[PDB]
Order: C-alpha cells, then sequence, then structure tokens
C-alpha cells in the first residue's frame, strides 16, 4: 500500500491500550512503514489460504474484538524487529530489512501458530486450550525467531537439530519478553495458554520437568513423534541456557549464572556464526564455548558457565 504513514490506537488481546504504526489512503491499514521494508498484518478470515488480506480499518481505531490479535501480532512484531536491530544490530529476520508479514485468524478454533518459511500464522485457539496465539509476546518472538534461524544456520526442522531450532526459538522468544519488560519469566506461552488454568504455561525454561520434558540428555526422547521430539528435547537446551543467565545446581553440577544480556550475545553469535543446518547437541555446546571464548577469552568465567551449563544436562 502506497500512502501517508500516522499512528492507530486499538486494544490486544489481553485487552491492554496500546499505539500502533498504520498508513492512510482511503482506509487505514495495518502497515508500519517505520521499521525496515515495513510490518504488514493480514486478516485470514478464518480461511487458510495466505496471506489473506492486508488489514483495512475505517477509523484508525481498533477496539473491536475481532481487532484484539491483528493489534499484538502488528504490535509484537514492531518490537521484535527493534529487539534485533538494537540488541543484535541485525536488519529484520534477513539481516536486509526483509518486510514482516503476519496473518491472523487464520483456520477454525485452530491452537497454533507458526513460521512457514515466508510469514508468520497465527490461530485464534480454542478458547480453552488456547486464546488467539498472538497476545503473547514470547510467542510472536518465538515464530520471528524461526525466520531468524532460516537465514543463519538453517538448522532442519528434525531429531536434535530441530530441538536445537526450538531452544533457539525459546530463548530468544524470552530475551524479547524481557527487552519490552512484559511481566518477564522463564516460561513459554503463559499469556495466551489455559485460560482457564492460572500459573501454568506450554513449557517451562527454568524447570522443564514440571510439564514432563527432559531436563538432561539421559532423559532425551528417541521416537519419532514431534518430528523426533523437536519440542521435546528443546526442554534440555532451555534448561542450560536458563543455567548459564541464572545459575544454580543441577543434578550436583554448580553453574555460576552470567546474565541474560551474555547469554542473548553468546547464542547470538552461535547461531550466526557457527551452527549449521545439522548440527546435534554435542555441537551446540563446541559453538557455544568457542562464541563466549570470541568475546570473553578462553580463560573467562563466561566460558566457565557456559562448560558447567552443559556438564550439568548431560551434554558431553
Ligand atoms: C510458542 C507456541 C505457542 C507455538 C509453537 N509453534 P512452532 O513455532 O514450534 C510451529 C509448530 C508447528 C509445526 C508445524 C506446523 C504447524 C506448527 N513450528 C514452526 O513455526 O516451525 C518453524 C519451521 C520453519 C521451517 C521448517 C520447519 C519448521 C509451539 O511451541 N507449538 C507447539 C504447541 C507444537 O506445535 O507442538
Ligand atoms: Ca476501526
Ligand atoms: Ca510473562
Ligand atoms: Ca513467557
Ligand atoms: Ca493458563
Ligand atoms: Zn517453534
Amino acid at each position: 500500500i502506497t500512502g501517508t504513514s500516522t499512528v492507530g490506537v486499538g486494544r490486544g488481546v489481553l485487552g491492554d491500550q496500546k499505539n500502533i504504526n498504520t498508513t492512510y489512503s482511503t482506509y487505514y491499514y495495518l502497515q508500519d512503514n517505520t521499521r525496515g521494508d515495513g510490518i504488514f498484518t493480514y486478516d485470514a478470515k478464518y480461511r487458510t489460504t495466505l496471506p489473506g488480506s492486508l488489514w483495512a480499518d475505517a477509523d484508525n481505531q481498533f477496539f473491536a474484538s475481532y481487532d484484539a490479535p491483528a493489534v499484538d501480532a502488528h504490535y509484537y512484531a514492531g518490537v521484535t524487529y527493534d529487539y534485533y536491530k538494537n540488541v543484535h544490530n541485525r536488519l529484520s529476520y534477513d539481516g536486509n530489512n526483509a518486510a514482516i508479514r503476519s496473518s491472523v485468524h487464520y483456520s477454525q478454533g485452530y491452537n497454533n501458530a507458526f513460521w512457514n518459511g515466508s510469514e508468520m500464522v497465527y490461530g485464534d485457539g480454542d478458547g480453552q486450550t488456547f486464546i488467539p496465539l498472538s497476545g503473547g509476546i514470547d510467542v510472536v518472538a518465538h515464530e520471528l525467531t524461526h525466520a531468524v534461524t532460516d537465514y543463519t544456520a538453517g538448522l532442519i526442522y528434525q531429531n536434535e537439530s530441530g530441538a536445537i531450532n526450538e531452544a533457539i526459538s525459546d530463548i530468544f522468544g524470552t530475551l524479547v519478553e524481557f527487552y519490552a519488560n512484559k511481566n518477564p519469566d522463564w516460561e513459554i506461552g503463559e499469556d495466551v495458554y489455559t485460560p482457564g488454568i492460572s500459573g501454568d504455561s506450554l513449557r517451562s525454561m527454568s524447570d522443564p520437568a514440571k510439564y514432563g520434558d527432559p531436563d538432561h540428555y539421559s532423559k532425551r526422547y528417541t521416537g519419532t513423534q514431534d518430528n523426533g521430539g523437536v519440542h521435546i528435547n528443546s526442554g534440555i537446551i532451555n534448561k542450560a541456557a536458563y543455567l548459564i543467565s541464572q545459575g544454580g545446581t543441577h543434578y550436583g553440577v554448580s553453574v555460576v549464572g552470567i546474565g541474560r544480556d551474555k547469554l542473548g550475545k553468546i547464542f547470538y553469535r552461535a547461531l550466526t556464526q557457527y551452527l549449521t543446518p545439522t548440527s546435534n547437541f554435542s555441537q551446540l555446546r563446541a559453538a557455544a564455548v568457542q562464541s563466549a571464548t570470541d568475546l570473553y577469552g578462553s580463560t573467562s568465567q563466561e566460558v566457565a558457565s557456559v562448560k558447567q551449563a552443559f556438564d550439568a544436562v548431560g551434554v558431553k
């Protein structure tokens, strides 16, 4: 859409009011011209055909319940672009300011969200297991981070490389949640999962076992479902990342925490410079150690905490 940049206001899925970047050309569109080559949000109209219609509104006010998921997908995608730019100096997911596209109201009662190799897609959930998925900033950032991975390491979505792919998305979705300071935590999906149960989440990084995910390599899932447990074994890496940042004793192994910022710097460097499509857990360990070495020196405490954290989860 070619038009005049302006700012509209709406309410998100959680009932929170926010300003969003729109474009005016007869209607007001969910097109933010301020970030890279733009951020664009589409209405999939309960169908599965993508992307759907660029979101158009008559008055630049998005307070209807139908508007909620589009407001949050549009606004959180803005925050995520900013995190990447400001913190890691990366311009959009491809590093060359590629337009970011998202479709909301995808299918009927669809309990998931994904990156399809071209855009982000969000279901509205069925109202019980999930509310519309774009209402969680860790969710939006998890999705966008799959694009990041797609353009850098390219980790294949199966087995070990696939669980690394998922962990990276959980790690960066969490870093983005802390960056926006939106009630942050080490839980995934808490804001949009089981609206009727408080205190739970989809996955836990601090304690993956809490929901039955492995927190040690010896407890790795070897089966075939979930692409070989991409969403299951990611708990072993999530726990490792949580220990590097926060510290703790796990299975008798003590880890001094080095904090979140350094965790983000070490992981980003591993992702962009050392990981490949078929990298496994042991290779992730070498990649993380080498990044911390690059950045802080072989004799750093940073390097020391990365080795302990992997030794704690039984990776090497
Ligand atoms: C953060 C949470 C809310 C959403 C997140 N979705 P997700 O981001 O893990 C979504 C899962 C999926 C896979 C295939 C089809 C459709 C959906 N996968 C996805 O987007 O995969 C990225 C990918 C890119 C290229 C090739 C292959 C894969 C998730 O953990 N989903 C769990 C519930 C699951 O799918 O098992
Ligand atoms: Ca309106
Ligand atoms: Ca939170
Ligand atoms: Ca969270
Ligand atoms: Ca819940
Ligand atoms: Zn994922």
